[PDB]
């Protein structure tokens, strides 16, 4: 009904506020486009063959050796050696081999096996040496037979002689392409086996061993059967090898597609999180749901049209049959890229319930996204071992249930299958069962699973705004201090007995007890309160954040504890803080607003006019809300808390931190506005409490005090007037005090700072007023006296005195109130400012240890577990054993067919039946039936079946070919060994065996030597490692320089005279020792590794000069580039993004822009020299060529065949290893070294500003520039400033003139005022002196030097307070007034005692060890000013020294201010609340447009511009019907000129005009009509301070 509405009003928001940044939305659709059309390229670069049919091949004969040994070599016969010798059993065996393969063979005996091993390696005729024959029984030793059961080996050559080794290592290739392992060469291919001659001798020495046993029926079984060998013939088949790299390229360019839009969700759902937006709706009535549900749908909508792009330009048939993924019905590649987004949009709602901040948020979701994805490296090879379950616990991370998906859509496109929505259950080959719709449902059950942890950690674990709430949350089903309240005004909020009682004493907030207030409409309610009572709990428990204890409160009729989904109708309220979506105008928020809050859509945009009027941004209209202001955001959020109408209207400090026009233009706004609603202010200014506030109610100690008006308060609890005066020089306090005494008993002289002279004069005697104001009238000149005025008490002197009777704290109870050394220079001075900036850096490393646990295990993993990965060797073995015999793969399945009429095949096939060794026998009835088995099988045909047999008698020869399968290696040989070991069972008793082996010869020495120097994949696999661990790295050094510099911090320490080498070259320390624990930590791993091109000479001391003169280059260069960013987590992952791309990119487009004259590129060598200025190219190319440098130096030294090889094809090693044009690194540690020499030169001429470098005025200000032109002849030379026709004049298209003339002269003791008008050039002025802004003709003598010449000794003699808090979250509050102690000289002795009566001054001593990030918002303007205070400066510039703190801990600060005063200082204020700037200030200066246009004491501006009097009487209730028109006319009779100005229920407030009213006659005249015309009570007071600031508001040029 509404929620529907209010489900589109806000995706409207979230629309538009998305499409306005432009520069997000279009590179979100940019890359999953540049991503996928990749692969139309890489398509449409590679071809298909598809063979039609029937490719089969011919046999060959083992009778003969291959027709290559034949021919003997160079040097002798050709060698065939026994291992056992000494037994005669293998003696005679060997002997028939050599007559059944005659050519020359010597047959040599052996001792054992070691002997060989020592033979073949370490001689030089051991190499003709051709087969060896090796036995396995101890035999006995001079005579035995040959047991039955027999195994030996061959042994061999190591490498191919006819024509890589034997691949003994492994048993299927690695890498298989897709077709026949060799297409040509129709016997055997690769591994040998025919070429070399393996099966020639198998075949000898079995027919050896059946004549040793049988030596009779073995020539008559072999003189009519002979035995040949054929290739499985192979199937008609598809070529492509496109289809092949589908399985690896498309599931990574699919997570880099998505992996972009998945992390601008987590920054846009946080980042409205952290702005307090979502707490402010949810006060409103929105539901927590309506938000996710609003994200949902714009995200998926805006992740749709990506996904059916991406599905239109997968499969589009570019050309006949093209167009990857070619035949997939393009509907169910849509429907799985829908439920890869609504998973990959449900994880990021997950992600972002963790973090706070946006930046943190953004930069480390978007990083779990690829770290969810590491798993599948690690599971596409081993997919056809794993079970279901495995695989289906697997995906419960959705970025690998994509790519087991992604898988199948290639493993069925490899087949002309090509999924078609009716294979969704059936599995793939015929036995794996993992079919697609597991890969649907494992995606669309991870959302859920995601959704279920979202909805607990943002109920549980809310953040530091929410309430959270049980961790089992989803079970339950769930006097006479009073004034008299008004009869006309009708109650608006109703409060009885309320109450509220926290958890156990771990209280951390605050209890009221029974209150009992009232509140009334039309009328203006301020709510005061101290520091602990209540106040907060009340103004919660009326705004819904949590329900009473003991107690009921009515807003509008209704009952906050049962039905507040109504209150929250009517009930508007705006925060402290700020709510507004930048991006949107001011028009739309109005409109966003108002029909939030219900109201129609045909009745909105009239009301929106009328509040565009009521606040007054008619102009302005439709402008962002950036840009607008910090002082018209203030009224716009007013105005969205009484948008479409409401009645209650909650609103708290609503003028804090704004000049005094735009708080007055707020004031009278909520004046007009009241008139039939309720407000209910709260504020911590004591005047504003009291202007606009009709009924003021103060709590103590969470119970309510005193309750009424502000005269009615005053009169209660407050001591008399404040009458002040205006001494001159001739005067004596002593002659006036006995004046004011003698006439009027009771008075203080409550002060005398200055020349003012002030009274309390109590309330209680008025009547003689006549006579002290009349009597002092006279003696004007005889006494001294010169422009007096009276006034009565102010709302601070109440409010602090109700809560110093009902309070025992330690700092209310210290208010009072009216009753009833040489500074070090020259060296000394840079060597301490050095110590004091190196210990600051120091301390960041272990007070914030993610920088140590990020600059110690980062590295070291990243280089470990990646060294471990490549399995790095240094050492080579010798091609183990290899038992040929069925088994070693697994449970096969042997076929046979016997196509005979004749015997010899009968009792064969059932000696093979009777085998029983793998599988059974899977009997058939051969060359075509492997044909059609080979299509339906798939992978089962080569994981099950790898041999055969086939009994083929022509008649009287009876041949048996045995068929082998070629996709194995050992195949060719151990289908030879199962005929022939059957075949000798034949002539036999069954009882017997034969296995062999491979196990081939071992490396020479000038082998190993030459296959140990081809480990050319090491230098460069091993450099991208490091420079990928050595970009973590280099990061971490730019936070610290990020978070000082936004924090404002480093512009203070500028400003106290810090040097601007001391500050960077005590970083570059510390930062260079930080840079030894890693670099010396990866010598540990590469010993440990034993990686020798770099440990075993003096190198250990060579990798670490490498690594140093690295960490020396790039750490300034780190420095550099800090000044582009604002926040510590933005800028470290576009830093290591930098140097990623500065170092793995440009280092592999070097190395693969040279292969072996395949893309020529000849310019390598330019390149390689237009990337010499990158710190991280010249590491890369270093540490490669130093490891290619030492292995090819390591081999062109073993031996003279060696050096002669390298000789013939120029190998060029340099035996220097530094030298130039070589493998030597030279020209990269010249290039290290003079890089990071380069970057300190620029880095000190962007800091030392080489840049930005390449009429009658007032009668005082006149007498003020006059008497220091021509003062007297020491006037001016103890006093700190001086300021003397001071001007700047800017160059912005305009001459400018925002400062003219400037003459004053500050002295020990003052403390100056400095107030203006916003632009009226009082923030220039601040800034020249304190040394920042250029001068302009004119000086200034801040403590003797010049301002122009000797900026540098002036800047060790002033203290600055900022307004803003500069502060350094990781230090102490003891250490951060230690350094500023430091910066300034103070000889180290002293800093003890200055430090600790300063902290105890400020009242810091509980805090003073803490860690300033514990200090609440007003212990650090405690802090601040602190800083400025220590040491002893000449002159201090506060700066609103006393902003966001409430009234006690503000008065104790104003207090340290003004006793630092007293004891011969001077002080420059500039603040924007004038009731500061009078609290403590001696002299004032408006200054307006130029220059100042008055001069002197708060009193002597208030008589030279002020106008009159103020009456505030009241008249009592008796006759108030025709009592107050009766005193109204008389006020209007006895003071011609009145102006009525206000009326409040008993009251009036009138503007007596000052033309001829004595300060007696006016209380004469009130103190004889106080009783004829009955009247309870009034107050007369001059004007205010900050009422004749606002005079000069009309000179404005605008
Ligand atoms: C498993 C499948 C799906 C899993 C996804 C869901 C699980 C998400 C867990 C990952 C996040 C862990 C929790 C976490 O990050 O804590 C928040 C802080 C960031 O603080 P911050 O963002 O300032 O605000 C805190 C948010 N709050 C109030 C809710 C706590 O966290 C941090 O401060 C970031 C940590 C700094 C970097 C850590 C580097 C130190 C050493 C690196 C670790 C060993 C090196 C190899
Ligand atoms: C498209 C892919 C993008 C991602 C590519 C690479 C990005 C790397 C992801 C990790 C980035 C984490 C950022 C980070 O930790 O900030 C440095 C911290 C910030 O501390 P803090 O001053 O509290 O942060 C305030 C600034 N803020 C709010 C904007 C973050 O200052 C520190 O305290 C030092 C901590 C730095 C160490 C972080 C290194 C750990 C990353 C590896 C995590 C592996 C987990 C097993
Ligand atoms: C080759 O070995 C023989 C002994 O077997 C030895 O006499 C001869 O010096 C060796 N030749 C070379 C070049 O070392
Ligand atoms: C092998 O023959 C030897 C002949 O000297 C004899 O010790 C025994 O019969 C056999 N030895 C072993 C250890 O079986």
């Amino acid at each position: 009904m509404a929620v529907l509405r209010q489900l589109a009003l806000l995706l409207w928001k979230n629309y538009t506020l998305q499409k306005r940044k432009v520069l997000v939305t279009v590179l979100e659709l940019f890359l999953p486009l540049l991503f996928s059309g990749i692969l139309i390229w890489l398509r449409l670069k590679i071809q298909s063959e598809n063979v039609p049919n029937a490719t089969i091949y011919p046999g060959q004969s083992i009778q003969e050796l291959p027709l290559f040994f034949t021919f003997p070599p160079p040097g002798d016969t050709w060698e065939l050696a026994y291992i056992p010798s000494h037994s005669d059993a293998a003696k005679t065996v060997t002997e028939t081999v050599r007559r059944a393969l005659v050519i020359n063979m010597r047959v040599r005996g052996f001792p054992s096996e070691k002997d060989f091993e020592d033979y073949i390696r370490y001689d030089n005729c051991s190499s003709s040496v051709l087969a060896a024959v090796v036995f396995e029984h101890p035999f006995n030793h001079s005579k035995e037979p040959l047991p039955l059961a027999v195994k030996y080996h061959l042994r061999f050559s190591y490498t191919r002689r006819n024509y890589e080794g034997w691949h003994t290592t492994s048993l299927f290739p690695l890498f298989p392409n897709p077709g026949p392992r060799e297409p040509t060469s129709p016997d055997g291919g690769e591994p040998g086996y025919i070429r070399e001659g393996f099966l020639a001798v198998q075949h000898a020495v079995d027919r050896a061993i059946m004549e040793y046993h049988a030596d009779a029926a073995t020539r008559q079984l072999f003189q009519r059967l002979t035995v040949t060998i054929k290739r499985f013939p192979y199937p008609p088949f598809i070529a492509d090898p496109f289809l092949v790299a589908i399985q690896y390229q498309l599931p990574l360019l699919l997570l880099l597609s998505f992996t972009y839009t998945a992390l601008t969700i987590a920054r846009a759902v946080v980042q409205e999180k952290e702005r307090r937006l979502k707490e402010y709706m949810r006060m409103m009535g929105l539901s927590s749901w309506l938000h996710w549900s609003a994200w949902f749908l714009l995200f998926f909508l805006f992740l749709l049209i990506a996904a059916s792009f991406m599905t239109l330009l997968f499969c589009v048939k570019v050309k006949p049959n093209v167009a990857v993924l070619s035949r997939s019905d393009p509907s169910l590649v849509l429907a799985f890229l829908l439920c890869f987004a609504i998973s990959t949009i449900s994880f990021s709602f997950m992600v972002s319930t963790f973090f706070s901040k946006a930046n943190m948020a953004a930069a480390f979701g978007g990083f779990l996204y690829f770290f969810t994805y590491i798993p599948y490296f690690f599971v596409a090879p081993r997919y056809n071992w794993m079970t279901l379950s495995q695989k289906l616990c697997s995906c419960l991370l959705s970025n690998v249930a994509m790519a087991m998906g992604a898988q199948l859509i290639g493993k069925f496109e490899a087949k002309g299958m090509g999924i078609q929505w009716r294979d969704l259950l059936s599995p793939v080959n015929v036995d794996d069962d993992f079919c697609f719709g597991q890969v649907l449902g494992m995606l669309l059950l991870d959302s859920v699973l995601y959704g279920l942890v979202t909805w607990y950690m943002e109920a549980v674990f809310p953040g530091q705004f929410g309430v959270p709430q049980p961790w089992y949350f989803f079970i339950m089903p769930s006097n006479e201090y009073f004034e008299a309240e008004p009869e006309d005004l009708v109650a608006g909020i109703k409060i009885k007995h309320l109450s509220k009682v926290f958890r156990v004493g771990n209280k951390d907030r605050a209890a009221v007890r029974d209150l009992n207030l009232n509140l009334y409409e039309g009328q203006i309610t301020v709510l005061l309160g101290h520091n602990g009572a209540g106040k907060t709990t009340t103004l919660s428990m009326l705004t819904g954040l949590f329900p009473p204890t003991s107690g009921r409160a009515y807003i509008s009729g209704y009952e906050i504890s049962q039905d507040m989904v109504q209150i929250r109708k009517s009930l508007g309220l705006c925060p402290q803080h700020d709510i507004l979506f930048d991006n949107l105008t001011v028009a739309e928020h109005l409109y966003f607003y108002a029909q939030l809050k219900g109201l129609s859509r045909q009745k909105c945009p009239e009301e929106v006019k009328q509040m565009l009027h009521i606040i007054g941004l008619e102009d302005k209209w439709n402008s962002r809300s950036r840009f607008l202001s910090g002082g018209m955001r203030r009224k716009l959020s007013i105005g969205i808390a009484l948008i479409a109408g409401s009645k209650v209207l909650i609103l708290d400090e609503p003028t804090s931190g704004m000049d005094a026009i735009s708080r007055r233009a707020i004031w009278d706004l909520l004046q007009r506005q009241k008139s039939d609603r309720t407000i209910v202010l709260t504020t911590h200014f004591m005047d504003e409490a009291d202007l606009l506030g009709d009924r003021i109610a103060i709590m103590a100690k969470g119970e309510l005090q005193c309750c009424g008006s502000s005269l009615f308060l005053k009169q209660k609890y407050g001591a008399g007037y404040h009458m002040t005066l205006v001494k001159e020089p001739h005067c004596n306090p002593e002659d006036i005090s006995q004046l004011v005494h003698h006439h009027v008993p009771n008075a203080t002289l409550e002060s005398s700072a200055g020349a003012e002279l002030s009274f309390i004069l109590p309330r209680e005697s008025t009547h003689r007023f006549e006579g002290l104001f009349a009597k002092l009238e006279k003696k004007q000149k005889e006494l001294g006296i010169a422009s007096f005025g009276a006034s009565i008490t102010t709302m601070e002197e109440v409010f602090l005195r109700v809560g110093k009777l009902v309070d025992s704290s330690m700092d209310i109870q210290a208010i009072q109130l009216p009753a009833l050394v040489k500074l070090n220079t020259g060296l000394a001075l840079h060597c301490q400012q050095f110590w004091a900036m190196f210990l600051k850096k120091a301390a960041y490393s272990w007070r914030e240890w993610k920088m140590v646990a990020a600059q110690v295990l980062v590295p070291l993993t990243c280089v470990t577990l990646a060294l471990l990965a490549i399995n790095y060797s240094s050492e080579l073995f010798d091609d183990p054993m290899l038992r040929l015999t069925l088994g070693e793969y697994g449970r096969t399945v042997v076929p046979f067919s016997v196509p005979g009429t004749s015997q010899l095949g009968q009792q064969l096939s059932e000696h093979l039946k009777d085998a029983l060794q793998a599988e059974g026998q899977e009997p058939r009835e051969l060359e075509e039936f492997l044909i059609f088995r080979a299509s339906v099988e798939g992978g089962g045909f080569n994981e099950r079946c790898l041999v055969a047999a086939s009994f083929r008698d022509v008649g009287e020869r009876t041949v048996v070919n045995a068929l082998f399968n070629n996709q194995a290696y050992h195949s060719p040989a151990t289908a030879l060994a199962v005929v022939d070991n059957l075949l000798f069972k034949l002539l036999c008793g069954p009882h017997a065996s034969i296995v062999v082996s491979n196990f081939p010869q071992p490396r020479s020495a000038l082998q190993a030597a030459k296959d140990q120097f081809n480990e050319g994949r090491k230098g460069f696999d091993i450099a991208l490692n490091l420079l990928f661990a050595m970009a973590f790295l280099a990061s971490t050094f730019s936070i610290l320089a990020v978070s000082e510099r936004a924090v404002q911090a480093k512009h203070v320490q500028f400003v106290s005279g810090v040097h601007v080498a001391s500050f960077w070259l005590s970083a570059l320390l510390w930062d260079l020792i930080s840079f030894l624990i890693p670099s010396l930590l990866l010598l540990v791993v590469f010993k440990a590794f034993d990686v020798r091109a770099f440990t075993r000479d003096g190198h250990m001391a060579d990798t670490l000069l490498l690594l140093l003169l690295y960490g020396w280059a790039i750490i300034p260069l780190m420095y550099l580039m800090n000044f582009f960013f604002l926040g510590a987590a933005t800028a470290y992952t576009r830093l290591t993004i930098f140097n990623i791309l500065s170092g793995i990119a440009t280092f592999l487009m070097v190395t693969i822009m040279r292969i072996p004259a395949v893309k020529l590129e000849e310019l390598s060598k330019t390149l390689d020299h237009v990337f010499l200025v990158l710190p991280n190219h010249c590491l890369g190319m270093a540490v490669s060529s130093f490891y290619e440098n030492y292995e090819t130096r390591r081999y062109c030294t073993s031996s003279e065949v060696a050096a002669h090889y390298c000789k013939k094809y120029n190998i060029q090693y340099q035996e220097n290893f530094y030298a130039w044009s070589a493998p030597g690194v030279g020209r990269f540690v010249a290039s290290m070294a003079a890089s990071g020499c380069a970057y300190l030169i620029l880095l000190f001429l962007i800091e030392t500003n080489l840049l930005q470098r390449l009429l009658p005025e007032d009668q005082d200000v006149a007498d003020e520039r006059t008497r220091i032109l021509a003062p007297s002849p020491d006037s001016l030379l103890h006093t700190p400033l001086i300021i003397k026709e001071l001007s700047k004049v800017y160059e912005q298209r305009v001459p400018l003139l925002a400062v003219d003339r400037l003459s004053l002269a500050v002295q020990k003791g003052e403390c100056f005022g400095l107030l203006g008008f916003n632009g009226a050039g009082k923030t220039t002025t601040f800034k020249m002196l304190t040394g920042e802004e250029s001068l302009t003709s004119g000086d200034a003598f801040v403590g003797g030097h010049r301002i122009s010449s000797d900026v540098g000794k002036v800047r060790q003699r002033i203290g600055y307070c900022p307004q803003f808090d500069a502060l350094l979250d990781h230090m102490t509050g003891r250490e951060m007034l230690v350094m500023y102690a430091r910066l300034r000289g103070i000889p180290e002795r002293h800093i003890g005692a200055c430090v600790e009566n300063t902290l105890r001054g400020l009242l810091l001593e509980p805090h003073a060890n803490k860690l300033v990030r514990t200090y609440s918002g007003g212990n650090k303007r405690k802090l601040s000013t602190g800083i400025a205070l220590i040491g002893e400066p000449a002159v201090i510039f506060l700066d609103e020294p006393s902003t966001g703190m409430d009234p006690v801990a503000r008065r104790l600060l104003w207090d340290t201010v003004a006793r630092a005063r007293e004891s011969g200082k001077a002080i420059i204020i500039t603040s924007h609340s004038m009731e500061e700037c009078e609290a403590l200030c001696t002299r004032l200066a408006i200054m307006v447009q130029g220059q100042f246009k008055c001069l002197g004491s708060p009193q002597h501006l208030k008589s030279k511009f002020g106008s009159g009097y103020s009456l505030r009487a009241k008249v009592q209730s008796e006759g108030q019907q025709e009592a107050l028109e009766e005193f109204k006319a008389f006020v209007d009779l006895t003071f011609p000129g009145s102006v009525l100005e206000d009326e409040h229920q008993g009251m009036v407030h009138y503007h007596l005009p000052g033309r001829d009213l004595s300060w007696a006659k006016v209380f004469g005249i009130l103190e004889k009509a106080k009783e004829k015309y009955g009247v309870d009570d009034y107050s007369v007071s001059q004007i205010s301070l900050e009422q004749v600031f606002l005079s000069f508001a009309h000179l404005q040029p605008p």
